[PDB]
């Protein structure tokens, strides 16, 4: 309260009133009773016990019900004074249900950030909040996670420090499913760093601040580009990352900022040429026919109406929460700041449109023949001027694919559903690339000369989703995501390890990663999934078929990660299922060895290699330069510098990536879905409870577990606990964060066991705070029992007072009745009383 004002207006987002926070821990609690349980339609709910079947449990429930469930079935129920607590791995009680139930309760209170250990839980409001909010970037200015609630400027700023405090480079890891809105955190993590570090002194002046011509403006006017053309409307999100993304801010000597560095991963290249039903492809496309900058439709010889562009309505158009008119203002801009070329950005909007043409490029049969003869040149006359190629030399090679067979150069015919796909293939194939290249543009207007001497790593990919339907594309990024998990267990090893070195407890424990290394061995070493992928890629006449075989004749029976698969439930069909840390993906193997040949014409690919248009021509070069490699028949087209597989870069980028993630300080942040539903303040719980399995969230609670649950930060101890025997745990905690707390605990009728100290925090058990308690249940029957005594006591003292008092005033009364019972028989007496009237 008192210190909550930097945030003020955002602090009922960030912590609760002091009371609020009072009336919630300090409340009744019945343990023995309490509970949470599982539950056929709601996954878990809460409950109280009713009886006891002697390995049966009959619950009572919260709406009203009863159930009766297994032992296991059955988990105990923290104290309250675990509420809404910031770091769940804090709890005494490390269950599913508690972690379910805690990011739940507070974010029905609106707060989006809770940890879990070293993550940094986030979840979609659904709606506007104050958090991002220009006064909280610096109250987290220079703040330990322990000095301030969870938020993540706070990982974000903590980077920083650490960064500049132990001289290592940092990286911060954010990851969820689709609606999950890691662009979102990203970006807002991106703007928190050029804020704090910026300085280019000359540039913060407010004439065009902001534009073409500074970076800190580059760095952000990046996004707005590559969401262009890769995002896009999703039917979870509406701007979809269909890529993922990793940025290196190149932070200076001095602290402030010098460099950046993008790279892009696994583009979702079938959108430019295919859309679901409630989804729709890339924006740029929808922006540019929105008609904002008349001249590019003319341009590029499209109209305004996209149900022209096949390739790009076959889903939806338009998105009531987006303006295409004021982005393209948006995206355009961005271009020039970018450093871009008029020339480039007319190749950009003029490559962009082709595409659109080539799908619209229409074929038949020419007669008697099952060739494919030229429907028109209508548009393949666009498609030509557009990219500075020639109309006939392009049908041409399109139709009549001059290839090299042998020694030479065989010419080749091919059927009308052989060229609509290959037309397909080079719209995906130019844009991607395209895509590549703005990339590279980019980083290279972010090269600046000044040296640089730590970065800061932003990662922003796709988390491990399992789908009734896992296909290439799958293995792929959740090869990725096993990859990462590894690589946090790890460090969560190294970590741990280091407080019971700290603290002097005796652990003995084996690196955690270690569990995973079974799966990784399996896809990526030598005789691996991949391997035999990419083998079978330079047999001629190979099939998907031919790919499975060699599949299992070499990992099944003989590998345990290896299985046939389960072809029933919500799946589709049978080839191969693995076992992640997440659990069992059934994949599908079929396309697989076409996807990863990355089949393309060859002859046209000539054509733009030669193109008037110097950036497409670039665009292909690299191409150009392996063909010498592949000169012949069959063989290996990496002698000249081609790729051999899909999956051969992915690997060799997965690597390059996975190897600047170590020379990191590892921050990570997991971003949540709420509810598939688009709703504020709620949460569909087993969606949740996905998330939480195939984050590391759960793997992270377990490894912590082991064991010794609850695991308190020192700072986040002292702070909370100070109080206890205040004048001693805050002189420890004071006079070192560390020692501090070891101090601490110097009192209390606490079990000194229980707990045990390392490097950079506590370890305690539960049942350990439920033997606390105990101890201090005792310990008010000596409080209490002492203070009813006095007040017994006490209370018969005054008594005492009173009947004293009393004393004479009854005898008073005594007396004077006693009189009266005998006068008023005597004669005299009535006398005097008949006679007492007349009196004055």
């Amino acid at each position: 309260d008192a210190e909550m004002a930097a945030f003020g207006e955002a602090a009922p987002y960030l912590r609760k009133s002091e009371k609020e926070r009072i009336e919630a821990q300090n409340k009744p609690f019945d343990a023995k009773s309490s509970v949470f349980v599982v539950h056929p339609k709601q996954s878990f709910v809460k409950g109280t016990i009713q009886s006891k079947e002697g390995g049966k449990v009959t619950v009572k429930t919260e709406g009203g019900e009863t159930l009766t469930v297994k032992e296991d079935q059955v988990f105990s129920m923290n104290p309250p004074k675990y509420d809404k607590i910031e770091d769940m791995a804090m709890m005494t009680h490390l269950h599913e249900p508690a972690v379910l139930y805690n990011l739940k309760e507070r974010y029905a209170a609106w707060m989006i950030y809770t940890y879990s250990g070293l993550f940094c839980v986030t979840v979609n409001p659904y709606k506007w909040l104050p958090v991002y909010n220009p006064k909280v970037v610096l109250a987290y200015r220079g703040k330990k996670r322990q000095e301030a609630p969870p938020h993540i400027f706070s990982i974000s700023d903590n980077a920083y420090q650490f960064m500049l405090t132990d001289r290592e480079n940092q990286s911060i890891l954010i990851t969820g499913e689709s609606g999950a809105g890691k662009t979102v955190n990203t970006k807002r993590v991106i703007q928190y760093f050029a804020t704090i570090a910026a300085s280019g002194e000359k540039k913060k002046e407010e004439q065009s601040g902001k534009m073409q011509g500074t970076l800190e403006d580059q760095i952000i006017s990046a996004n707005p580009l590559l969401e262009a053309f890769g995002n896009a409307k999703t039917v979870r999100n509406d701007n979809s990352s269909r890529f993922g993304k990793f940025i290196r801010i190149h932070f200076g000597a001095t602290g402030k900022l010098a460099s950046a560095d993008i790279e892009t991963y696994l583009l979702e290249k079938s959108r430019v040429t295919f859309q679901l039903p409630a989804e729709r492809s890339y924006h740029i496309f929808y922006q540019i026919m929105s008609n904002k900058k008349p001249e590019l439709i003319d341009m590029l010889l499209i109209t305004t109406n996209p149900y022209d562009y096949h390739y790009v309505s076959e889903g939806e158009i338009t998105v009531p929460s987006i303006d295409d008119q004021e982005e393209l203002m948006a995206t355009d801009s961005a271009i020039d700041i970018l450093g871009f070329s008029a020339d480039e950005k007319t190749a950009i909007y003029k490559l962009t449109g082709a595409v659109m043409h080539y799908g619209n490029l229409k074929f038949k049969q020419k007669q008697r023949e099952e060739q494919a003869e030229p429907d028109g040149t209508e548009v393949a006359d666009k498609a030509a001027y557009l990219m500075g190629l020639n109309s006939a030399e392009l049908l041409k090679a399109l139709c009549y694919p001059r290839v090299g067979v042998g020694n030479e150069a065989v010419t080749k015919g091919e059927t009308v559903s052989e060229v609509h796909n290959s037309v397909g293939a080079l719209a995906k194939a130019v844009y991607e690339k395209m895509f590549l290249w703005m990339v590279i543009r980019i980083n290279q207007q972010l090269d600046t000369k000044q040296p640089r001497q730590y970065f800061i790593g932003v990662l922003d990919i796709a988390g491990f989703e399992i789908f009734d339907f896992n296909s290439f594309e799958q293995l792929c990024i959740n090869f990725t995501n096993e990859k990462l998990q590894q690589f946090f267990n790890h460090h969560m090893f190294v970590l741990e390890q280091e407080e019971y070195k700290k603290e002097g407890i005796e652990w003995e424990f084996i690196d955690f990663g270690m569990d995973l290394a079974a799966c990784i061995e399996l896809i990526e070493k030598p005789m691996g999934i991949f391997s035999i992928l990419e083998e079978e890629c330079m047999f001629p006449k190979a099939t998907d078929t031919s790919f499975k075989n060699k599949l299992y004749d070499e990992h099944l029976g003989k590998s345990n990660n290896f299985q046939k698969p389960k072809p029933a439930k919500g799946k589709a069909e049978a080839h191969f299922s693995l076992v992640h840390y997440a659990g069992t993906v059934d994949y599908n193997i079929s396309g697989w060895l076409e996807k990863n040949k990355d089949p393309l014409n060859e002859t046209v690919i000539g054509l733009y290699q030669k193109s008037s248009v110097k950036t497409l021509a670039l665009l292909f070069a690299t191409y150009g330069g392996e063909a010498e490699g592949g000169g012949g028949k069959k063989g290996g087209k990496k002698k000249g510098s081609s790729f051999q597989t899909v999956s051969a870069l992915f690997r060799e980028n997965l690597n390059k990536l996975m190897a600047n993630l170590r020379s990191t300080h590892p921050h990570f942040v997991r971003c949540i879905i709420p509810n598939e539903t688009k709703t504020p303040g709620a949460m569909e719980h087993e969606l949740v409870l996905h998330q939480l399995r195939c984050n590391g969230v759960l793997e992270g609670i377990r490894i912590c577990r082991k064991g010794f649950p609850s695991r308190v930060l020192y700072a986040d101890f002292k702070q909370r606990y100070r109080v206890l025997n205040a004048s001693a745990i805050p002189e420890g905690q004071f006079m070192d964060s560390k020692k501090a707390s070891e101090k601490l605990l110097g009192g209390g009728d606490v079990d000194h066991t229980q707990y045990a100290f390392g490097h950079t925090k506590v370890f305690f058990k539960a049942g350990l705070l439920g033997l606390l308690e105990e101890m201090r249940d005792d310990k008010l029957a000596e409080i209490i029992t002492a203070t009813q005594a006095r007040c017994r006591g006490f209370l018969m003292r005054v008594e005492y007072r009173a009947m004293v008092e009393r004393r004479e005033s009854i005898f008073c009364i005594q007396y004077n009745v006693r009189s009266f019972m005998n006068v008023k028989h005597w004669p005299w007496m009535k006398l005097f009383f008949k006679i007492k009237p007349l009196l004055k």
